């Protein structure tokens, strides 16, 4: 399946509220920063016990030591997919790696944020950064090939020229989707669901314009129903 | 006090007992992406159960919109300090500054990492980066400062500089503490204890020189003493 459902609430039981009124079938499910810094692990059994599997969305970034014991930590919890940023370096990528070769094929994907899509090139001229959103994000998506990793979070106006340089193996998770005629918020290099599709996309992460609706599940799969089609 | 001890382990007993034989007095707590990937925030709460104060230290990277929801979770769990990536962004650390406002003086410190103390120049130039980790690190704190937030995350290498460019009231936290005679690992840019101090650093964070110890309680007192003296 290709849909991702950001769980961006602040409250446990209005985050259940909206898991409970869908089917593992129409999503899997992604646990960020907001929700895991107030419900810790526990959440993530949360929706494993009701038949989800979760992207834990952490974007570790630290120095390889904490971050491979990180994301050890994140496979004992069995998760499908954990995250870490791509500008974290090689050095930091490798020891992720590696720190999941014990866990053998039940270890999960190991995905690199390259630009967030919130990034533009004003945002990364603040940074000294002189490239492109694309252009960064294409060195950083090629660094996170070479260290081994199984893909990267880029935006989906990045798909089809990473499919291309990258190869069809190399996963794509793509943020900052937004069909048409919802607010855009702080994202930047958006794209509408079925734009998303025709570029390659393995995997699209959708938030608000599903959890912020008059009636998320049907948003949901009305979404769905136009990739599906 | 400035000494903080860095809460590294990958078991909840391993780390209480290091916890049980220490007192507030001799240093705050820092809980990483470690600790809190495995017992979530139910661990923070049991260090303030115990009177320490905690630097909460996930290092949000994400999105405006998502580390600012992140950020008001920590302030909410009611740490002492917590941080970001500030190579995030401008839009991104000051929405995380303008999330702690309903907080008043009770806000946790929003501390901003420049570059990791891991990362060398080498390190930096796979991301096309040209500047030495210092140059690109007071860049960044530059930017952290005219965003708001209260201090960085660097190496103690560039306190004597930061303390100058910056300003006292900038605060300076320093990982990369290695006291003469032990092994650095995966850290970079390091200073002893006394090194740091003498530069004009605010927070010292050490972990394995502590924490491996066979005796980390008498370690850390022994630094301590150290610094006093
Ligand atoms: O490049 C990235 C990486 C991660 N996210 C995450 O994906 C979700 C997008 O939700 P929304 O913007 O559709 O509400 C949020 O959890 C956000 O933190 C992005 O938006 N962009
Ligand atoms: O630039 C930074 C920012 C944070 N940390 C954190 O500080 C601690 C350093 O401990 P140690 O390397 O002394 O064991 C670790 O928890 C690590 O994640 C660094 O080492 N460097």
């Amino acid at each position: 399946h290709h849909m991702v459902v950001a769980l961006d609430y602040d409250n446990r039981d209005k985050a259940l509220a909206f898991v409970d009124r869908i089917d593992p079938r129409d999503c899997r499910l992604k646990v960020g920063k907001e929700m895991f810094t107030l419900l810790g692990p526990q959440f993530v059994r949360d929706l494993h016990q009701r038949g989800f599997e979760v992207f834990l969305d952490l974007k570790f970034h630290d120095i390889p030591n904490t971050t491979a014991r990180a994301v050890a930590a994140a496979a004992e919890l069995g998760v499908w997919m954990v995250n870490v940023h791509a500008s974290g370096g090689a050095r930091m990528m490798t020891a992720a790696r590696e720190a999941l070769l014990p866990f053998g094929k039940d270890a999960p994907l190991l995905i690199a944020v390259t630009v967030l899509t919130s990034m533009e090139s004003s945002d990364l001229q603040d940074l000294g950064i002189t490239l492109s959103p694309a252009d960064y994000a294409a060195k950083l998506a090629a660094l996170t090939q070479r260290c081994g990793l199984d893909g990267v979070v880029c935006s989906a106006q990045e798909a089809v020229r990473f499919k291309h340089e990258l190869g069809q193996a190399f996963k794509l998770v793509t943020p900052g989707i937004r069909p048409q005629g919802s607010d855009a918020g702080d994202q930047r290099r958006i794209m509408t669901p079925e734009q998303a599709q025709e570029a390659g996309v393995d995997y699209m992460v959708i938030g608000r314009p599903v959890t912020q609706s008059a009636d998320p599940a049907a948003t949901l799969r009305a979404i769905n129903d136009s990739l599906r089609k």
